[PDB]
């Protein structure tokens, strides 16, 4: 039985931090039963927030990373409840107690926005969420103002505190004001803007520095221009080698609509880094491909780079009808030139969408899936129902 090995290194970071907190506290000084955990949980929280590649690897992918972000947050806040229970009276002297109180007021408010806020419009959510930071500062003041002596000691308590808080802080500071400016500097200019259905625009980009990524990965993209929000948004390559780069976009909501029908052909543009683990090249000798139409870009990227297949690949792409269908011709070029390639294309309009019950596909083959998350999750489960002896990876674009 072999559940989630690589993720586990990520997990250990959690476990370790916690147990290390706990033993430390009980053996030496368990003066406050709960808070130690709460705080280290927070430390972790920031650390995860970082979009740090090193721990990206450990926790595997963004999807996983952000998942754990939520996990820690949950734990933390419930524990703040119990700490607030340990207070007894909400206002207090207000000499210090109110600091703690005030922090949780804002924290609670915002974390409680998480559900409702993510419902509609995440731009606001960007800024609001960041207010969490301010509240964290207040939290630190609460404790430092109270337990000065012990923190400045040699006690493992004291170092543990120092380190875990500090990491958290450094991360915090960094993610609030730094990731955008140090990470986006990979530089870029746009090249060509090209129009496909209404769903879609594709863009070509040239770079002050020649770029690198593993085939199938993704990056976030930031722009300097006229009344165009620069904020980084997730994207999966449509082409890349050397100085040269291409991204493909479906019209989504407002920002994406903006680039669909507005983007001025000249702009100064910025790129954080490669991320994600849809590593085509690393996949098995046989690879099987599933694309929700709008979301076929990774596949495209690997087709455009390397004109000959690593090994034979079975590919399926679902697009409803020509009316939505994009890239048809470019795929078709590939097919003609590429004997090694097996290609299936679906107008879900007629007959409908694809189910794999009445399908057999070689177990000895990694399966790669990118689509609207609904379909992707469904698909996955039905393919599992086909065969656990098969190798399967599936992604849906969320956060
Ligand atoms: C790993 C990965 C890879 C890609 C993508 C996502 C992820 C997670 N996307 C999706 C891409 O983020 C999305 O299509 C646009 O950024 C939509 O931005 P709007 O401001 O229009 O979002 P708006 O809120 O108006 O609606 C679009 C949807 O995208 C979500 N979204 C997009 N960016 C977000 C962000 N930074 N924070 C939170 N939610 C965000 C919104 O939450 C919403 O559900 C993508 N798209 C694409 O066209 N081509 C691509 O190659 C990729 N690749
Ligand atoms: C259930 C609890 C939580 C939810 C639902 C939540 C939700 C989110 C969401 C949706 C984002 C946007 C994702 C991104 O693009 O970065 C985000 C970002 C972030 N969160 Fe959280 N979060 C939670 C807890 C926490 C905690 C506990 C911390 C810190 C201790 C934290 C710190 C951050 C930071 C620093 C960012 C990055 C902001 C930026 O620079 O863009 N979050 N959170
Ligand atoms: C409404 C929120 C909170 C209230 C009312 C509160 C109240 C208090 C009170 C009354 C004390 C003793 C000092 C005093 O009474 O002046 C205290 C100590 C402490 N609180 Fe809080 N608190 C809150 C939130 C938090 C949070 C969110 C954390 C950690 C994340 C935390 C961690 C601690 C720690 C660590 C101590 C002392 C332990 C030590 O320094 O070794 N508290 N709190």
């Amino acid at each position: 039985m072999e559940f989630s090995m690589k993720s586990v290194k990520g997990l250990l970071f959690i476990i370790a931090s916690f147990i290390l907190t706990l033993l430390t506290w009980m053996n030496t000084s368990p003066q406050f039963m709960i808070p130690g955990l709460a705080l280290t949980s927070l430390s972790l929280t920031f650390i995860l927030a970082t979009r740090l590649p090193l721990l990206e690897s450990w926790f595997h992918s963004l999807e996983k990373v952000y998942t754990v972000h939520k996990f820690t947050a949950f734990l933390s806040i419930i524990l703040l409840i119990f700490h607030n229970f340990s207070m007894g009276g909400l206002w207090g002297s207000r000499l210090a107690a109110q600091f703690g109180n005030l922090a949780i007021y804002i924290f609670a408010s915002i974390i409680l926005v998480a559900y409702l806020g993510k419902y509609i419009q995440y731009e606001a959510w960007r800024w609001i969420h960041r207010l969490v930071y301010l509240a964290y500062i207040l939290g630190l003041f609460h404790i430092y103002m109270i337990m000065g002596n012990r923190l400045l000691t040699f006690n493992l308590l004291s170092f543990l505190v120092g380190s875990y808080a500090l990491l958290g802080l450094l991360a915090g500071f960094y993610i609030i004001f730094l990731y955008q400016k140090i990470s986006f500097p990979y530089l870029g200019k746009i090249t060509h803007l090209k129009r496909l259905n209404h769903d879609t625009r594709e863009i070509q980009i040239h770079l002050s520095r020649p770029f690198n990524y593993q085939s199938g990965q993704f990056a976030f993209l930031k722009i300097f221009q006229e009344g165009f929000e620069s904020a980084p948004h997730p994207f999966s390559i449509s082409g890349g080698h050397g100085q040269t780069l291409y991204f493909t976009v479906k019209t989504s909501g407002d920002h994406t609509k903006n680039i669909y029908d507005n983007l001025q052909a000249g702009s100064k543009v910025t790129l954080d880094r490669a991320y994600g683990h849809m590593i085509i090249e690393e996949g098995r000798e046989n690879q099987v491909w599933i694309a929700g139409g709008i979301g076929i870009t990774p596949f495209i990227s690997y087709i455009r780079e390397h004109p000959i297949l690593d090994k034979q690949v079975h590919f399926y792409y679902s697009f409803r009808g020509d009316e939505n269908a994009v890239y048809l011709d470019l795929l078709r070029n590939y097919a003609q030139k590429n004997p090694n390639f097996e290609l299936h294309l679906i107008d879900s309009t007629k007959d409908g969408y694809l189910n794999f019950e009445q399908k057999e596909v070689p177990e000895h083959a990694t399966v790669y899936m990118c689509g609207p998350i609904s379909m992707m999750k469904a698909l996955a489960k039905q393919i599992k129902k086909q065969n656990p002896k098969t190798e399967l990876i599936y992604e849906g674009w969320k956060f």
